[PDB]
C-alpha cells in the first residue's frame, strides 16, 4: 500500500510521472528485487524520483547512505550526482547488495560507490574523531534501523555541512503513528513505532536543523543543517 | 481533508512538523484568509514548510509568483528567501492580496514584492521579447487559474534559468482520476479536471524539464529545467 487516499491516485502518479522516462536500470533492479523475500523494504519509484530531483537541485557531490539493501536508493543516487561523485554506503548484509550490484555496474556508475559491510554506528563514531570529516557531506540518506536514528543524528549533524540535508526515511511508518489503540499491527511495526514517534518529536524540536516532513513513500523527513 | 490515508495522519504531520516550526503569522495570514467572504478554494498548512525548504535549498533570489490571493504562499516565499532578493509577485486580478498585505507588512518583508494587477500572460509576452529576460528567474510558482497553466508554461519555460524549477499547484486536483464517468463529482471540479489531466500529460512529456508530483496539499508538480 501507500500513504495516499487511494492506490489508484498513487498509481496515476507512477504511470504518468515516474515509469515513463526512468532510466531503465531502475526498472531492471526493481525487477530483480521483486524476486527477493524482503522486497517490502525497497524504496518506491516515486520516492527515488524525488531523491533524484533533490540531489540535482542541491548539486550534491559527496554523499552517504545508511541502509543499502539491493541498491535502489543507491543506484538512483549514483545516476543523479556528477561523474566524479562519491557515495559512502553502509549496510550490515552485503549479499543483498551484491544481488543488485550487477545492474549498477551495467549502468556504469558503480565506481562512485564505496560499500562497507557492517553496523553503521561504529563507523560514524570513528569518523567523528577526525575533524577533517566534519561538515564534509552534501547529502546523507538514512534508511536503516529506526531504534538507531536519534543515535545517528548525534554524529550526523556534525558530518553534514551547513549547506545541509539529511534524509530520515519512513517517518510516517505506514501510518501506524496514528493507529487507534486497539487495531493490532505486525509485531515489528508496533516495535519500531515507539522509536519513530520519539524520533519525530526530537527532530521537530532540534535547533540545528530546519526540517520538512514529506508524505512521499512511507514518509521522508528532510533536514537542513543551519548550525 | 487531505489526499493522505487519513485526516489524523495529515494532522500528525502538521501537529509534529508544522505548527511548531511554523513561521510567524503563517497562522495569522492563515486565520485571516479564513475570514475571507468567499473562502472558496483551499489553503494548505503544509505548503509553507515545503516552499521554505525548497527555496532555501536552491538558494532562490530572483523569483516570481503568478496567482496570489491573500498571499499565503507569497508570504512564505518572502520570509524564506534572503532579505536581499526580490519577488516578482507577478499578479492576480482581485485584491485579496490587499486583504493580507497588512500581515506581510506586519512581518516586515513586503519590501521584496513587486505586485502588479491584472492578467500576466501579456506581461510574460513582453518580457520574452527582450532576449535577456530568458533564464533570469530562479523559481516560479503558479497557483493561478488552470486553463492558463499550459499557456503560462509555454512562456515560463524561457524565463527560468538552468535548474529554475517551476512549480504548479493543485496538479492532483483533489483526486482527479475518480471512478470512471459515474462518479458523483461536482461540475465545477469535473470542468477543471480536464485541464489538469491534460496539463499533467503535457508536463510529463516535455523534454525540457524533469518534474516531480509531490503530494503536498492538493498536489504540487515541481519542474526543473534541463534544456
Ligand atoms: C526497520 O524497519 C523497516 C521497515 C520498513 C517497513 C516497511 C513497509 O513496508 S510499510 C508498507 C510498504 N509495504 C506495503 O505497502 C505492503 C504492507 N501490507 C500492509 O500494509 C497490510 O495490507 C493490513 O493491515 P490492515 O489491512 O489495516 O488490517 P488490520 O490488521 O489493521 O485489521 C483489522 C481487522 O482485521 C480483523 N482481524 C482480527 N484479528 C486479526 C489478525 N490477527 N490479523 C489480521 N486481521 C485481523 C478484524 O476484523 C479487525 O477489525 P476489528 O475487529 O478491530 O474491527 C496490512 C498492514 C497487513 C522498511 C525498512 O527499510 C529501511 C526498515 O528498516
Ligand atoms: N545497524 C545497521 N547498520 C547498517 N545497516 C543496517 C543496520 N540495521 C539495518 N540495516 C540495514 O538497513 C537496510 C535498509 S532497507 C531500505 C533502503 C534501501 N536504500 C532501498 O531503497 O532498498 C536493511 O536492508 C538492513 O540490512
Ligand atoms: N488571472 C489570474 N491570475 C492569478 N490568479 C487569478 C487569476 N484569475 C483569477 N485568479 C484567482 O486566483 C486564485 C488563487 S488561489 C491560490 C492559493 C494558494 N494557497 C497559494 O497561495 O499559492 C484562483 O482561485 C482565482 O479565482
Ligand atoms: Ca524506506
Ligand atoms: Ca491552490
Amino acid at each position: 500500500k501507500s500513504l495516499l487516499q487511494s492506490d489508484a491516485l498513487y498509481q496515476y502518479i507512477l504511470e504518468t510521472s515516474v515509469f515513463p522516462r526512468e532510466h531503465e536500470a531502475m526498472k531492471e533492479l526493481r525487477e530483480v528485487t521483486a524476486k527477493h523475500p524482503w522486497n517490502i523494504m525497497t524504496t518506491s519509484a516515486d520516492e527515488g524520483q524525488f531523491l533524484s530531483m533533490l540531489l540535482k537541485l542541491i548539486n550534491a557531490k559527496n554523499t552517504m547512505e545508511i541502509g543499502v539493501y539491493t541498491g535502489y536508493s543507491l543506484l538512483a543516487t549514483a545516476l543523479a550526482i556528477p561523474e566524479d561523485g562519491k557515495i559512502l554506503a553502509m549496510d550490515i548484509n552485503k549479499e543483498n547488495y551484491e544481488l543488485g550490484l550487477p545492474v549498477i555496474k551495467k549502468a556504469g556508475v558503480d565506481h562512485k560507490i564505496d560499500f562497507r559491510e557492517g553496523p553503521a554506528l561504529p563507523v560514524l563514531d570513528e569518523m567523528i574523531k577526525d575533524e577533517k570529516n566534519h561538515g564534509s557531506y552534501d547529502f546523507i540518506f538514512v534508511d536503516a534501523d529506526k531504534d538507531n536514528y536519534l543515535n545517528y543524528h548525534k554524529r550526523l549533524i556534525d558530518l553534514v555541512k551547513v549547506g545541509g540535508v539529511i534524509g530520515y526515511d519512513n517517518t510516517l511508518w505506514n501510518g501506524s503513528v496514528v493507529a487507534p489503540p486497539d487495531a493490532p499491527l505486525r509485531k515489528y511495526v508496533r516495535y519500531y513505532r515507539d522509536f519513530v514517534l520519539e524520533l519525530n518529536k526530537a527532530l521537530a524540536v532540534d535547533p540545528r536543523i530546519e526540517i520538512c516532513m514529506l508524505p512521499v513513500g512511507d514518509g521522508i523527513t528532510i533536514c537542513r543543517r543551519i548550525k
